[PDB]
């Protein structure tokens, strides 16, 4: 479903914000990229929120 | 040798990440930095802490 992984990426996104880690990174844009495309605006916002937290610092 | 090589790699690509904070060049620099033999375990620590430190700065893509 294509649902599905949208709320997949949702919730990897989410987790990222949480915990800043390199690898919630890796699984959050992975979740991302998974997303079709169709959702436009909704992958925009949670790219956004991924490049937002990649700019205020990572920890490993 | 090879892991004179690899040392040197190391260093250079941290340098690298130092001046760019891009996603690539931490993923370069920390690849080859455990890639570096433990021989060579100091160096390892400060290229490992420079990582550290540009990391908690926030990176570009």
């Amino acid at each position: 479903k294509k649902e599905q992984k949208l709320i997949q990426a949702q919730n990897l996104v989410r987790e990222f914000e949480k915990t800043h880690t390199v690898s919630a990174h890796r699984k959050a844009q992975k979740a991302v990229n998974l997303v079709s495309f169709e959702y436009k605006v909704k992958k925009m916002v949670l790219q956004e929120r991924i490049d937002n937290v990649l700019k205020q610092g990572l920890v490993r």
